[PDB]
């Protein structure tokens, strides 16, 4: 009985309103399948799809990856085979070429054909690559990504394999080979002579071998030959050069020779530490308690390890750094008696440095074993090796009881014995002795061979190759059955995950299209009882009979 | 009769007031559909309705959850399938290694391909994740929320599974397999506390273990382990028993040690070439470029070398040896006093004599290294190793200057510092170091490895290890029915609950179109009545003729 103003079609109106969002939902939802399509669905869901999503993909990529490295370890391993069948041939043919019924022609074709095998296993590992890559060209290793997360990757292990890692540089199975030697060859036998025969045998006549005088030089490499000996000299060069004291013994503990000397070097710190024209060392200078880093050149300014800074020496009486006093200019010398008096330490990496008055006392020096022995090749020294002392005066062999053995310095001599029935023996009774041999090398070797050129133990060091390459491939068999077993993995966890994103998303059509048959049948309700509703009005018109 | 002011139209409009409220009810029911629409209604109704929606839309999201759930327990039941098919290769190829009829080669090859299958357990293991969660790597549970109210939730069982839970810890079927060893373990280092700290490091405080001193018996194993090494001590079992000199320096060159001392054995010899009761050692004297082989037992008689023969000793100005003298019997102390006059030589094998006067002078003895080891373990001596000193008074360490290294002597005791972030390391600067590890054997090795002889019963423990994985497989599966029967009940309960909540709102149509026709239809009736009661009045005016 109002005129619009209060009619109640905005109700339907509004009615109306509030399904049309649903509705629009419901057909959006079908024509998408996804349940969650913007921030306006439940935000957290579309997160997780996300981040579902992403976890999909990159599994997907890495199984791919794992797939390419499965292929890359087959091409790997199939060359490796091949290795390991011409390298089987190279040692049948090995095994045939050790029978002595063999002329030379036989092992030289022989020879021939195992350098071509030997070439054509150097060629094939050159020659084997994989996209740009050469398997077996280097010690590397290769990783495989078969994980979502950066860092977890997979490791395959390449070894450089050719002639040279597998060994015997060059087979050579064609040298010459066993060779007997010739005798004793009495009249070659040239050396001193003494029919001294200290057993009292008439029938035996000593030769001994002389002018086998052991060098300076030899000396010195015997010694250094060995860790742990003893060499006393004076007249050394730097320290001992006044050779105020001539036992120093030089302390030879396990590498160039240490020292230790008393006061001595005063003045020659310089000489020592410069030993060119301009040289400059690092060095530490400490009062006791107060550790300070100091530059030293030619004895003269101290100058500090910082960049430039040039230090004083003052506090008289106490006699510290400082780089800012205010007296005279800081040089080695002064400071000598400085710390001889204050009782300081000067100590740096090469020699560890105190004085007592106006003297350097060296304690834990260390010379440079060919500088050492360049000053001392010619003055007196009693150098000892192990269990034995050794003299020199200002020439080697002062004494003469150093001679040079095959290979080794002996205080005796060579000394053969000859026999009455022409043999050469080490020993007078011939029950012992091993008669000497002589050939093609000299020196007249107690052995009746010479050694084969051709390689010492064939079979072995091809067994040894043939183990190294099958260790390769065990290895490249482990890693391509985890690879596998990666695969499978990875391709079961996309699928239980590509389930579970698909739980979260997707909507149901089951219940949208009952959804929807709700929002349709409402929306057309309404809209009839709106008509309905509007059609009330005119009523009051029909009171008005006008 | 009146002029409206009694009208008889008020009550229809009134009665057309009254139903205006059903039709508009009955138009705004039909427009939405549901039968309660606001507080207007019956509100226990809508209060009830409100409940039931809270409830159906908690049981969908606790069906949804239940679903995840079962994802990743399918996720986890994967991954446990792949480390049971790698076990059980590990148990084949263990009972295919326990066969006698195998070289070391084949054991080791079985063993790299058991050790890579262990790395590859492991990394499955540990690289397994679902949703950025590690289901094998913690002994955790999760819990799975079912149920509209909070508290009712199902909890899954996750156990920590890798080479360390199953146990064996590599399984070492070959032998010298791998084992990792512990960490620093700061607490276990109970040595001497130290906080010097050369380097000033305020952070860092050196240990020591102290009680390392080494015995004396150490220092005789350490000495003559190493050729060549100088040894100095007096008070010795024959030789030096009188300890006239001192420094006798033993003159170690190859083999058991030599010695060199002055005329001190006088007497001594028949205590020194006989340590037994009644031993005799054979003798060669000379008393100048002519040989006499002799023999000696306790300083007696000088017997010959022959079968019998008895010599006795003679001439008086000469001091000869007669096999057929004529003069008094022969006894060393005599002897000893003709050599020392006549300048004569006595040297033996075991020892190189001279004498001068009435007191034989020793000149390349060799005195047996275990009696000598024997006779010096409680006295003093100053035995020296490798440009070492070493210093022992009547006691081992008697400088306190001997410490026992793990395997060697060394003047500086196991020196251990503790960094400030709980690691122990070998030097201050963490840059340096190598971390120091503890385990399977103490004394602190600097080894990530420690040893591992192979097993006991291999085959039990691999069927223990099967036995705990197919228990956690029994476990998820128990736990994924479970979750199955739960989302079956869930889905009958949210239906049962949403037909009871669809029987109290979502009003029946029936009845509401019923309602809006009688609604309409009364209505009109009401506007026509309205009409015919509004003609009535003007009655009065027709009575009015005018």
């Amino acid at each position: 009985q109002v005129i619009n103003t209060n009619s109640l079609s905005l109700i339907t109106q509004n009615n109306i309103n509030k399904n049309q969002s649903a509705l629009s939902s419901s057909i959006e939802r079908l024509s998408s399948g996804l349940r969650i399509n913007s921030a306006k669905d439940d935000a957290a869901g579309q997160a997780i799809a996300n981040r579902f999503t992403s976890n999909i993909k990159g599994l997907t990529q890495a199984a791919r990856n794992a797939n390419d490295g499965i292929s890359v370890a087959q091409t790997t391993e199939g060359a490796l085979s091949e290795i390991n069948n011409n390298l089987q041939r190279i040692r049948e043919l090995t095994v045939q070429a050790s029978t002595g019924t063999n002329s030379d022609s036989d092992l030289d074709s022989i020879q021939d054909e195992i350098k071509s095998r030997l070439d054509e296993i150097d060629r094939v590992s050159g020659q084997t690559q994989f996209n740009g890559v050469n398997v077996l060209a280097k010690d590397g290793s290769m990783k495989i990504q078969v994980g979502a997360n950066d860092g977890q990757t997979i490791t395959i292990d390449l070894k450089k394999i050719d002639s040279d890692t597998l060994g015997l540089n060059g087979f050579n199975v064609n040298g010459k080979g066993e060779t007997a030697n010739t005798a004793a060859t009495l009249k070659d036998m040239s050396g001193f002579t003494a029919a001294a025969a200290p057993g009292g045998t008439v029938g035996v006549t000593q030769y001994t071998d002389k002018s086998a005088v052991a060098s300076s030089v030899d000396i010195l490499n015997a010694v250094a030959g060995a860790d742990g000996n003893k060499v006393t000299t004076s007249a050394d060069v730097g320290f001992g050069t006044p050779a105020a004291a001539v036992t120093y013994t030089y302390n030879k503990d396990t590498n160039s020779y240490s020292a230790a000397s008393d006061d001595i070097s005063s003045a020659n710190l310089a000489a020592f530490l410069n030993p060119q024209a301009r040289d400059t060392t690092k060095a530490t200078v400490t009062i006791g308690g107060k550790d300070q880093d100091v530059n030293i050149d030619k004895s003269g300014n101290l100058t500090a390890a910082d960049d430039g800074a040039v230090l004083y020496m003052d506090a008289t009486g106490n006699l510290t750094k400082n780089n800012a006093g205010g007296d005279t200019q800081a040089t080695l010398a002064k400071v000598a008696t400085a710390t001889g008096a204050k009782a300081a330490t000067i100590q740096t990496d090469k020699g560890t440095f105190t004085s007592d008055g106006t003297a350097f006392d060296g304690a834990s020096m260390s010379i440079d074993a060919n500088t050492f022995a360049n000053a001392v090749k010619n003055d007196t020294y009693t150098a000892t090796v192990g269990a034995k002392t050794y003299s020199v005066t200002t020439g080697s062999a002062a004494a003469d009881t150093a001679y040079m053995s095959n290979g080794v310095l002996s205080d005796t001599p060579p000394t053969y014995y000859a026999q009455a029935d022409g043999s050469i023996t080490t020993t007078e009774d011939a029950a012992a002795g091993k008669l000497v041999y002589k050939g093609s090398d000299g020196k007249l070797t107690t052995d009746t061979t010479s050694k084969a050129e051709s390689t010492s133990d064939p079979l072995a060091a091809l067994d040894d190759a043939i183990s190294q390459i099958d260790k390769f491939r065990s290895s490249l068999g482990a890693v391509q059955n985890r690879l596998d077993s990666a695969v499978t993995n990875l391709n079961n966890t996309t699928t239980n995950l590509s389930e579970a994103q698909s739980r979260i998303q997707d909507a149901d059509y089951a219940t949208e299209v009952s959804n929807m048959s709700k929002a349709q049948i409402i929306q057309q309700a309404g809209n009839s009882v709106l008509a309905k509703a509007n059609q009330v009005p005119q009523q009051v018109l029909s009171l008005l009979q006008g």
